[PDB]
DNA sequence: CGGCATACG
DNA sequence: CGTAG
DNA sequence: GCCG
């Protein structure tokens, strides 16, 4: 009675095998370093079927049946129990290549393929990057500089701040839009990495041409430590408020029409695993495309209308998931 | 075996 | 190539 | 790495 698909079942923030989760995340995270993507689509899933259970694992009898478990990933879980560590586990977090790799994708501007070839080069800390400038882009010398503050979570106290200051600039751009809290604080998360904002007005129409006037407004008011700039979506670097000073926080703004809004609030709520098997359930079994702009039938060659994201859950013919179950 | 989500900047 | 969930 |  576990259903094969994430977006199947209820995945609450907090559960009853973090530890074992989490050593199946460290696997899939080192796959995608050297980019096995079905390999870390597995591990990522076999992680999340063990979120949704609704108790701890105590034997590995408990596995069989499981969706996404099989020799490897029953291996690990085995060793976890009965010893407390897994060895392969241990070996990945010790490795220089996974230590290197971790480092340098969290840079914002820097993926995985970049820094593969970092390490190829032979290049291991940030100071190594700090020394040859010249070789990074713009982006990178951003998240290279705010890379300290970056590291640092965001607060719930954070967000209702950083809210109102997007609210403001919003109001004078186009009076009547909204700003929508989404990502990991919509599905209940106390921190985060940033703040996901998800803007529209209810006017179809009228938000075309939004973001511009919105970020161009944000700037003005000296918030903006980054920014790339007719665009939709904008990934930023804000200054927060501190106690006698600031930090940096990321920040990303999206805009969409109302009539996509349910689609874009979705999407952007996350979570990542959990949209993935969204639209792979949608495709494989229901023969329907989606996205964050809509949901697609290819036979009939039309959209599917959606006010909630309520109606999107229906016409997937999945039962009805709030934010805060999503957390696959 | 093929498949593994699907966009925008 | 990077970014997003 | 696992599923269908
Ligand atoms: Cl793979
Ligand atoms: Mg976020
Ligand atoms: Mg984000
Ligand atoms: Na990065």
């Amino acid at each position: 009675w576990m259903p094969a698909y994430a977006c199947q079942r209820p995945t609450p923030l907090t559960h009853h095998n973090t530890g074992l989760s989490e050593a199946l995340e460290i696997l899939a995270e080192a796959a995608g370093f050297e980019g096995s993507e079905g390999r870390l689509l597995t591990f990522c899933r076999a992680a999340s079927v063990l979120k949704a259970l609704p108790s701890p694992v105590t034997t590995l009898s408990q596995l069989q049946g499981l969706p996404h478990f099989g020799e490897h990933s029953s291996r690990v879980v085995q060793e976890l129990l009965e010893h407390g560590v897994c060895e392969e586990v241990e070996r990945v977090r010790r490795s220089e290549r996974y230590q290197t790799m971790k480092l340098f994708t969290q840079i914002f501007g820097v993926g995985v393929k970049t820094a593969d070839r970092w390490y190829r080069e032979g290049l291991r800390t940030l100071d190594d990057l700090r020394e040859q400038p010249q070789k990074l882009t713009q982006q990178q010398k951003a998240g290279l500089q705010h890379h300290q503050d970056l590291s640092t979570p965001v607060l719930r106290s954070d967000v209702d701040a950083l809210q109102q200051v997007v609210e403001e600039a919003v109001g004078q751009a186009l009076p009547g839009a909204t700003v929508t809290l989404t990502g990991g604080f919509r599905r209940g998360k106390l921190q985060g990495h940033d703040v996901d904002f998800l803007i529209t007005h209810p006017k179809e129409g009228q938000e075309a041409g939004l973001l511009p006037r919105v970020m161009c407004r944000l700037q003005d008011q000296g918030l903006i430590l980054y920014h790339q700039h007719a665009f939709e979506r904008s990934f930023c670097i804000f200054r927060l408020p501190q106690p006698g000073s600031w930090k940096a926080v990321r920040v990303d703004l999206v805009v969409a029409p109302v009539s996509q809004f349910p689609f874009a609030l979705l999407g952007w709520t996350g979570s990542k695993l959990f949209q993935r098997e969204l639209r792979r359930f949608s495709r494989k079994e229901k023969g329907l495309w989606l996205n964050s702009h809509g949901l697609f039938d290819p036979e009939q060659k039309t959209f599917f209308q959606a006010a909630s994201e309520e109606d999107i859950f229906r016409h997937l013919g999945l039962e009805y998931l709030p934010p805060e179950q999503r957390n696959a």
